[PDB]
């Protein structure tokens, strides 16, 4: 079997993307932010404390033939951001773009923090993850992906993230007509049940390649690119007038800049990130300083490639026996 949705910013800034995803019988659509650093799929549900509600759609298992209370079992997660949620479990039938799992954990909330609530266009998040970090207690349970493996026609998912545009989510297989050139493969370690994987090294606008080990993440669930100190001080000299601010909490350049690229190094492949992926735009409403793509990551303890990084790429969830990332120019 195979599957494939399109993913959609979710605002003009491309700081989430939302992907249809249809649950219980009949279906019920939500539309979930897929999200490779985290391994539980949440909904806004008709459980979910009505104060929290502001917007969103919700999954209503009542309403589904299929759903079955999972008895006994609940979650509750953090994020890097400080945001969370938490509540129960159902299980049922979810599909994303054609392809269909039974029984999957369905993690309804009952409670849900500030960041979600003001999110309308966000229903949920659906874990791509390693297993190992559902939060789900006492029965740990499977990502959709988990579950929908040996059903796939290869054990692999892609993320093609759009630009200010639409893009796609694959599941099982790999489409030859959505990159460039060749894809290369880089290992991964899922000590950290996250797809980690180290770049090779970076280079900033047209200045020369540094080789040097990044050890970091591929996280579609977070906006920006997180990279040590080092790597984010010398990528923000190039720009006149940027500086890292403590009052808005990080790199913020003038609005009237042009931003260079920023390239990063998969083995001896090389992945470029134009200069306007890294503009998000305005601080505040008509305010000319503006915030900047590339942060640092010295306060989060992991480097994150979030969507500023796999937005320029195509990009490989190779979940065989040994899982690999594989990125390709687009």
């Amino acid at each position: 079997s195979t599957g494939s949705a399109t993913t959609t910013p979710i605002d003009s800034l491309d700081d989430a993307y939302i992907t249809p995803v249809q649950i219980g019988t009949p279906a019920q659509t939500l539309n979930l932010d897929f999200d490779t650093g985290s391994s539980d799929l949440w909904v806004f549900s008709s459980e979910t404390t009505a104060s929290e509600v502001d917007g969103q759609t919700i999954y209503t298992p009542s309403k589904s033939t299929t759903a079955k209370l999972l008895s006994g079992a609940t979650w509750s997660i953090s994020y890097g951001d400080g945001s969370s949620s938490s509540g129960d479990v159902y299980t049922d039938t979810v599909s994303v773009g054609g392809l269909t799992v039974t029984g999957q954990a369905v993690e309804s909330a009952k409670k849900v923090s500030s960041s979600f609530t003001e999110d309308s266009t966000i229903d949920g998040l659906l874990g791509l993850a390693f297993s190992t970090l559902n939060t789900v207690s006492p029965t740990q349970q499977k990502t959709f992906f988990d579950n929908a493996k040996a059903s796939l026609d290869s054990p692999v998912f892609t993320a093609d993230l759009g630009y200010h545009a639409p893009g796609t989510y694959n599941f099982g297989f790999i489409d030859t007509t959505a990159y460039t050139g060749s894809i290369t493969y880089t290992a991964v370690s899922t000590k950290q049940g996250f797809w980690e994987w180290t770049s090779t090294g970076y280079a900033v606008g047209s200045g020369t390649f540094k080789s040097t080990s990044i050890d970091g993440i591929a996280d579609t669930g977070t906006t920006l690119l997180y990279l040590p100190a080092t790597v984010v001080s010398a990528y923000w000299a190039q720009v006149s007038g940027a500086k890292s601010s403590s009052s808005v909490g990080g790199y913020v350049f003038p609005c009237s800049a042009t931003l260079p690229s920023f390239t990063f190094g998969v083995g001896s492949a090389r992945i470029v990130i134009p200069g306007d992926y890294i503009d998000f735009g305005p601080i505040s409403t008509g305010s000319s300083s503006c915030f900047g793509g590339i942060q640092s990551s010295a306060g989060i303890g992991i480097n994150i490639f979030g969507d500023v990084a796999l937005k320029a790429a195509f990009v490989v969830f190779n979940g065989a026996t040994t899982p690999t990332l594989g990125f390709a120019s687009k």
